[PDB]
């Protein structure tokens, strides 16, 4: 609930070689994540990125050998990631494969960087695949929303936000890819969280499953009413899934 501050940094994994933070929503990597890290641990190599408005799992390598190892997993597409989100509307399908290709917007890129293939001025579409599993239906601040688990198999910029918006179920509080009628200026944050991260490096399998922030005990505007799938069970399936070839 509280806004990002330099003194509050949540660590979810710490080894000799890696550190995984639970990045706060509306905090930039490059108030930044670097300053929070400097405050808590008076050289940090980010193994990957996480958007400003997104919270969650962000892996930092603490030495040159650890960075190189992690850089290899990402460049060879051997990393597993999953996210949680609160999306607009009740999604009636239990699972959705979202495969529309994502390109860069040439019409109004400044306001909405990315777009779906086929949309006006969409250029250089790239491979895209997001697996969406519906966890629950409920109301967010009295409006119908779906709590979902998202597993991207590709790394397009703003992929999850573009894909969910393209289905007609944008992320709640998404100021870029939400609809005008959605009044996305009203939620306290954008409801997208990097939940699960597995980086199978040569020396260490950095694997984290952060706490779930989209719970009625933490945000009283979220009122779940129908359970479709169990997140605990889906986390057991995530953990057992082989690393991508
Ligand atoms: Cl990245
Ligand atoms: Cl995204």
């Amino acid at each position: 609930m509280e806004p990002g501050s330099v003194e509050n940094l949540s660590i979810v994994y710490r080894s000799r070689d890696f550190l995984v933070v639970n990045k706060h929503w509306d905090v930039r990597i490059d108030l930044t994540l670097q300053k929070q890290l400097r405050y808590r641990f008076p050289g940090f190599r980010f193994c990957h990125q996480l958007d400003f408005s997104t919270s969650g799992a962000l892996c930092v390598a603490l030495n040159k050998a650890a960075a190189g190892s992690a850089y290899r997993c990402f460049k060879e597409r051997r990393v597993t990631k999953a996210y949680l989100a609160l999306l607009r509307g009740h999604i009636q399908e239990s699972r959705v494969t979202i495969s529309h290709a994502i390109g860069r917007n040439s019409t109004e890129g400044r306001a909405h960087t990315m777009c779906i293939e086929g949309s006006q001025g969409c250029e250089n579409p790239k491979p895209s695949l997001t697996d969406l599993v519906v966890l629950e239906h409920g109301l967010y601040a009295g409006d119908p929303v779906s709590k979902v688990l998202l597993k991207p198999l590709t790394g397009r910029t703003h992929q999850l936000r573009v894909h969910c918006s393209a289905l007609g179920h944008p992320v709640v509080g998404d100021l870029t890819y939400g609809e005008v009628s959605g009044r996305e200026d009203r939620p306290f944050r954008m409801m997208l969280h990097a939940f699960y991260l597995r980086i199978p490096t040569d020396t260490e399998c950095v694997e984290v499953c952060t706490p779930d922030p989209f719970l009625p005990s933490l945000d009283a505007c979220w009122s779940p009413h129908t359970l479709l799938q169990s997140l605990d069970q889906l986390v057991q399936a995530l953990r057992a899934t082989p690393d991508p070839d």
